[PDB]
């Protein structure tokens, strides 16, 4: 009644296991508001002396 | 009455547990505004003599 139970599978040519769990949450927002303003003018001085 | 209750599952082949909790917090904010001005001119001398 020792737990030195190693009479099996000695596998210690190092043998090293890895594991690598990952996960990822991401929200995201915008509000993008533009206005805009703008006016002309102009004169329109013709002529012609036919 | 002392605390070396190691006789079930005795994990010492390293076993390194790792966590990594992350959270993160992002807000943004922008003012654009433009202006334009601008104003034209021309001359149209023209001719013609059928």
């Amino acid at each position: 009644c020792i737990t030195h139970e190693d009479y099996l599978n000695v596998v210690y040519s190092s043998s090293e296991v890895e594991k690598y769990l990952q996960s990822q949450g991401f929200t995201e927002h915008n509000e993008d508001t533009t206005s805009n303003t703008d006016e002309t003018s102009n004169q329109n001085a013709t002529s012609l002396d036919n």
